[PDB]
């Protein structure tokens, strides 16, 4: 996947990015296991859009509302781990 | 930029699935009250960003999970049309994982609030 | 209060389920509690506590998941062939990731205090 790839990139990056910043073990936690927690949901939405494809040729409301629903849970996380780095970075 | 649109049609299919999940379930609604006020509610609370964060992440990732399950009740729902006999297991497991987040946001504010006051 | 209140029997129901239905999940199961407990009885930061148990809550979380996508896949590849049979292994991925997580955050968190 060249998404997972570019999301890929982004969270090896932000991980090695919180290690080379000297930063309290708790905080380095913080940054790690929110940019972390955007890995594993990508993941399980890959899982989901791998359930859905294998039964049903057409759209859906029920369908493509799985899909978009897991495509929506990505966002957040990802949203949590902008705010997260962004409270957190603040104090520095 | 190319690189770029792919990027805001996933906000596009995230704005539609949010507003799929909002719409279409009334139990989603009552979570994100909670979890709003919780969010502001710790925001205006002085407390240590870590703290805050913590607090924040544990009511922010509840949120998270729900999501999920609404995926889950979703697919779910579509085995409902071609099949005719559904086990449920699914979505009572969907909503054993809602719970757990609840208890660790409850857990974490019990811990966090208590230590602070 | 009754309108929300039978997912929580919802809950228990799937949860026994869980619990009885899958032998597997028990060694996480009972590693969780454990690795709870443990983060209890140390003598630690508050904050600590809360992030050595919201990380390996967060690994439970996410396994009762793959015990419900597991759950999907079955009344599906009943009796057919799937060529998606990735989405069970995605499922073990994610909780692998979250192990990872625990495994570091217990190794960064510990190597602080001590």
């Amino acid at each position: 996947e060249a998404a997972f790839r570019q999301e890929g990139v982004a969270v090896l990056l932000a991980v090695v990015i919180a290690c080379w910043l000297d930063v309290d073990a708790i905080t380095r936690v913080l940054l790690i296991s929110s940019v972390m927690l955007v890995m594993i949901v990508e993941i399980l939405n890959s899982a989901i859009e791998a359930v859905v494809d294998r039964i049903g040729s057409e759209y859906h409301e029920l369908s493509g509302r799985a899909k978009d629903m897991g495509s929506a849970a990505v966002l957040i996380a990802i949203i949590v781990a902008v705010i997260t780095w962004c409270i957190l970075l603040w104090s520095h």
